[PDB]
């Protein structure tokens, strides 16, 4: 699962893929680490969607622009725009979000 | 997509008609078991080399007593009809590791 290291790379991936999900994680956040393996797993089966990760401190610029309050946050983008957004680390909840779009 | 096994005969059959079987010993009274269910179902979709089954410890008492299941949940893997590895607890990272060890 691609970890995005810059604004440019974020803006680029989101703009030239019709379906992208982004997992806003951080190494200081336990729940994020908990759900990572499940996220990795889904990215394997739900091939209609591009899976990326963004470390909220690593790319501050993107977190402040995407307005992230709690941790983790999963946002999906369709055609370059924010469409759905889920807060927290629950497996079934995240499954339900992904299936909504693939 | 993950068979719930409802009898010892069926348990025995699957274990013996299949090269690799992983089994998730769950129960409806066990919170942890319910949490890890979606990950297990997901894994079954991708790690196709291996047959995933669930067994409810109380529904199939005879099996849980024979397989000597103490903690909940328990995942066992079987290669060629014999118990080969067993993981206790509901940890996504750990369960992945166990499955990856065989597919």
């Amino acid at each position: 699962v691609k970890i995005v290291t810059s604004q440019a790379e974020f803006d680029s991936i989101i703009s030239q893929n019709e379906l992208v999900i982004v997992d806003f994680f951080a190494e200081w956040c336990g729940p994020c680490k908990r759900i990572a393996p499940f996220y990795e797993e889904c990215s394997k089966t739900y091939t209609k969607m591009v899976f990326i990760k963004v470390d909220v401190d690593e790319v501050s610029e993107v977190t402040e622009k995407e307005n992230i309050t709690s941790m983790p946050t999963f946002k999906v983008y369709k055609n370059g725009s924010s469409v759905d957004t889920l807060l927290g680390a629950n497996d079934s909840a995240l499954k339900q979000l992904i299936e909504k779009y693939a």
